[PDB]
């Protein structure tokens, strides 16, 4: 089973238009970086709408995970921010196509906000499980991207986790108070329940909307 690593078939280049779009998004939102969270939450909401629709006509749609939620975790020690939804997920092919091929209001309207994650992160990782495929991991530092089968197996059930390796200067997004304030603000009109893993010292999910 060494064919894939030896041939490097897990490696991909972004489409030129995507490189151009990433630069446009990043340069224009430089003074309003916090918008990245609003966009990841919006994308999660869209994914939840999709599986909700599919569940109307597909009786086994929610079998891999019965809930419809967005859950956010701050891992200060590991310098990571996780945004996990139990939406429709993406197959390995969708990770390649949907993320690798193709002003705050416009960005949100055309739904290309995913790329704004690079305003606060040196690396963006997307772990996803779709009913029609096994769990896969997409990763990128914006200069290329790779997609590999998740060696951890099916841990998500169904859904997607966006993991951000935050830039040194973006450490404030690991602060619970900062994240609750933003998540509360950006989840206000989202129809699905959004939670933030927080302490009260005991930890548990805190409903934000
Ligand atoms: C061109 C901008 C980048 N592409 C996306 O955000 C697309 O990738 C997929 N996507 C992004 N976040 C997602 C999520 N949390 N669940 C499912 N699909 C997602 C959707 O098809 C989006 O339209
Ligand atoms: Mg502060």
């Amino acid at each position: 089973g060494s064919h894939m690593l030896r041939e490097k078939s897990e490696k991909f280049a972004f489409q030129a238009e995507v490189n151009r779009m990433m630069k446009l998004i990043i340069n224009s939102l430089y003074k309003n970086k916090e918008i990245f969270l609003r966009e990841l939450i919006s994308n999660a909401s869209d994914a939840l709408d999709k599986i909700r629709l599919i569940s109307l006509t597909d009786e086994n749609a929610l079998a891999g995970n019965e809930e419809l939620t967005v859950k956010i975790k701050c891992d200060k020690e590991k310098n990571l921010l996780h945004v996990t939804d139990t939406g429709v997920g993406m197959t390995r092919e969708e990770l390649v196509k949907n993320l690798g091929t193709i002003t705050s209001e416009l960005i949100g309207q055309f739904g290309v906000g995913f790329y704004s994650a690079f305003l606060v992160a040196d690396k963006v990782i997307v772990t996803s499980k779709h009913n029609n495929d096994t769990q896969h991991i997409w990763e990128s530092d914006s200069n290329e991207f790779s997609v590999i089968a998740d060696p951890r197996g099916n841990t998500l059930g169904r859904g997607t986790t966006i993991t951000l390796v935050l830039k040194e200067e973006a450490s404030d997004y690991l602060e619970l108070d900062t994240i609750k304030n933003l998540v509360k603000k950006y989840s206000q009109f989202i129809n699905f329940p959004i939670y933030v893993w927080s302490s009260k010292t005991v930890w548990d999910w805190e409903l934000m909307n």
